[PDB]
């Protein structure tokens, strides 16, 4: 039986870094879009009976822990395209994977609201009475993708997502340092964890717990053609285009913000 | 005093490894249960004043923690019919402890609801009036087998465990995986406890957090000696048998997700 | 100014190690009893405001892996005379310590209550007007020490510090086998933190969580010169005695339950 | 273009090592106020929909990890004008720099404020109505700085700050101890977060989890100038000095406790 199971590793081994690089991106993203929405729709379809607020951000910490495990090895599992971004800044990693990365961020968090879906079905239709509605009392797209609250202006909710987005920069930066190596080596996939954790508990009330383009506009997509309709780009005031351009913009803030201070005075 | 100690020690040794290794299954499902089913009769018993939803999710996923650790060296601590079969499945482990394992799984998980029953003995009784209820609002048997909620279906409380499953193989599998080591070596007691806690908080409102054949039927069969009934089996169109072929098929589709994307092209 | 404070080091040093393991036992059980007790404490004062029961679970194992880092290393930071009474049981150190660590814990486990109560001075004499009441709605001596609920009854009281107690031996002798390491050694205060930690959430509604005789009648006997008075002793038929009995009986069944099932059979 | 990143590099380079670890100290600080005060907005504004105590105590225990993390080979990233007292009380560190590290920690905390306010402006103006309040049910101020609680007065809130800096003292010196290692090396960054975690869910209830001057009197400057105005110090009767030099006098407190008992009886 082993025999048979080494003949089919060798039929569908590919020898290109970069598509298996590629591949490994999608499962991290599919990982992680689903324990972080799927916990979403726990806290939102049960009314908080099954948990609260700290239930989304135990699962969404522990999501990428889990994500960077399955895929570190591979590709690094960067799961954002701002962190991805970050890296072709610093020189780190080639130009020519940024889109390549973010084809393969984007699709594969698509795929990770299709699977919370199809777990929630009945939940998700019965919430509001066979009814599929983006916001408000009974609102069910909340859960793939996030959008603002009443008292969030549009100035103010771009730099949430600019102040969230500088504050993952520079702690991941920093534990991914080749120079700066606090703590022993092997475990990034345990402190980037607890980075993400913190970014749910302190700044995920303004909007939610984005901080990343993919993990936005993924499931976005996905809600748009699932039955919400248009409805889902226009509520707020084209709120679809902040958290992607924001963190974006955000990646280059926390660059700069940490290299300026820790990083460029290190031996 | 340490003679007396080492001479039974060399009295009850069995040079068997098969013996030796399923009676360190019966102790690990022992302690998973135990602490597992024990933390949802906390919740439950009274009526969220000593925990929410969150300690069964915390509960659940730090006693995989211990009964790693308790059983890890001896035999692996699969602790699950799907996990064991995904091993035997890729010619990791032989076939003819499949059905050993399984057994020793069972029971010793039918054990783990007696401790937990004698351990809330008078809470259970007093629960509902001196009598006994599968469920409902003073339901008592769902303490140790999971039954779905009213919204679930049986088309789709199938799929709940088999995407529940299959993110529970894929994740495993790369942390036992020989080839992918993003982690020191030795946190797999650690990192496999994460992997279940996530579970909880992301897909346990549907009908609970088995993910596991042992889990679910051995308590269940407890329960129906115990003097709930036979209403324990024909709740919910014969919901029994959904959490023990649904995972076993759940665990075959992680290996085809994984390995085809992330196993198969490594070096 | 470093030869001051190294003058300093050697006045005071004493070169009895039986009497410098006694000292950091009392370190290891005050800081044990104050965060243990302290949790307790700010969940009960506050009506639930400040947290819920999941705060107590986490600051109880929590304080068990920073009192294991402050006193492992002089002498094993046992913290529960259960815990002695089994290593004494199994020959791992002489029967000669095992009154001087009890005698060590009982003290400063009373200490840790002191340090509680002068933190809390204003909110316990507030909580019910002035006046000290053992239990009840406004009841106060329960932060301490564990007291049974309604449900309760004397022989199933009994038996869950039975239950409690081995699972805890069990788990921490399989931490603390030499020749059982499924995790790279020196993780033994993390994983015992996880062990307590499970505990609470598991088997902490019919009590509290004791598990521990210097735990519970270490701050118990404070109370009943504290204002309290004798109702402390002879609330719940005599109820004082049950967690340090019971609790020693379950030292030497958690020996059998691993031992004859794990511990004999390894290499 | 790794040319250019180079050169960058060394264009701003300082050769000098103190001016290099304050610059790390602001970076500390900055990440644990933001990340601290942060979550308390989280728990405030909401009025806890989106969390409760809980929440800030896993936010300011891990964002210790995160602070350490980011500064800790750099210059061991105190984050605290006590525990930089305490160890130029050992001789481990020159006294010239106990006020550069204060200077720098309470700039650093200053920012990590004004963060927080650009972070949740809407929300902290739209909570009482446009207006800015100190503290009562409308209060805002209570976010940045610690106030005390109804029933405690000047004599217990004193003796709050000493104990629970005494016990971070104990616990910390205990992990940074070189004689006392009961776990491998390099791990001062996740048990250290541990220890700040205990401590908000045991001592977190009189007035709030300040043990550090220059978290509680950083932001408080802030505030003043903020709007919140002169009200920000007279509140409480001058409850601003009692979280300075209350820890200032609980870091000897914390060296006497432990040295006398546990580390200077080391070999
Ligand atoms: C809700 C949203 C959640 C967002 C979570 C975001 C998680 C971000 C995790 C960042 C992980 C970065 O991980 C880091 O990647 C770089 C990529 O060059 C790796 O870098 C290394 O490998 C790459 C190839 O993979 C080489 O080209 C490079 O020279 C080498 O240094 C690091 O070894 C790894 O530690
Ligand atoms: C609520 C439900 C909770 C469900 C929780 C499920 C937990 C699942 C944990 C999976 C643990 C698998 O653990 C993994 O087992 C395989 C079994 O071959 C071991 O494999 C190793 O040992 C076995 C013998 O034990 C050898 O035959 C094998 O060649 C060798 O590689 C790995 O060293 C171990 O890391
Ligand atoms: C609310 C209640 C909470 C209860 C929490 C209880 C915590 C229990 C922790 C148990 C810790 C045991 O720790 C274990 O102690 C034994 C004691 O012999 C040590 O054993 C070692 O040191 C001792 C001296 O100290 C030697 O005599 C012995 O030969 C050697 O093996 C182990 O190296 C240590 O790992
Ligand atoms: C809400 C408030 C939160 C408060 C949180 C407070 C956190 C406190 C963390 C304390 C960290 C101390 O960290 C410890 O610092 C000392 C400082 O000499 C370092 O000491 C080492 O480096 C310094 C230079 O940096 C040398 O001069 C010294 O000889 C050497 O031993 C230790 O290697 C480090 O482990």
């Amino acid at each position: 039986q082993k025999e048979l199971m080494n003949r089919c590793g060798e039929m569908l081994h590919i020898r290109y870094r970069l598509l298996r690089q590629a591949l490994a991106e999608c499962l991290g993203t599919l990982i992680l879009v689903m324990f972080g929405c799927g916990s979403v729709a726990q806290v939102v379809l049960s009314r908080g009976t099954h948990g609260g607020f700290l239930t989304i951000n135990l699962a969404f910490g522990f999501a990428v822990t889990l994500a960077i495990l399955v895929a570190g090895q591979v590709s690094g599992a960067h799961l954002n395209p701002a962190v991805t971004f970050a890296m072709c800044f610093l020189a780190r990693e080639p130009w020519i994977k940024l889109p390549i990365y973010t084809l393969a961020q984007t699709l594969g968090a698509f795929l990770g609201a299709g699977i919370v879906f199809g777990l929630y079905y009945d939940a998700i239709w019965a919430f509001a009475g066979n009814e599929l509605v983006v916001s408000g009392p009974n609102g069910t797209a909340g859960i793939f993708a996030t959008y603002p609250s009443g008292h969030l202006d549009m100035v103010n909710g771009f730099f949430d997502q600019f102040i969230g987005t500088a504050a993952l920069i520079v702690c991941v930066l920093a534990i991914v340092d080749p120079y700066n190596n606090p703590v022993p080596r092997g475990l990034e996939a345990f402190t980037v964890g607890l980075v993400v954790l913190v970014i749910g508990t302190s700044m995920g009330f303004n909007s939610g717990t984005a901080v990343n383009p993919a993990r936005d506009f993924g499931p976005r997509l996905f809600t748009a053609l699932a039955g919400w309709g248009s409805e889902v780009f226009t509520t707020g005031q084209n709120w679809w285009w902040v958290p992607i351009v924001s963190p974006l913009l955000g990646s280059i803030g926390g660059v700069f913000v940490y290299q300026l201070m820790i990083g460029c005075h290190l031996e």
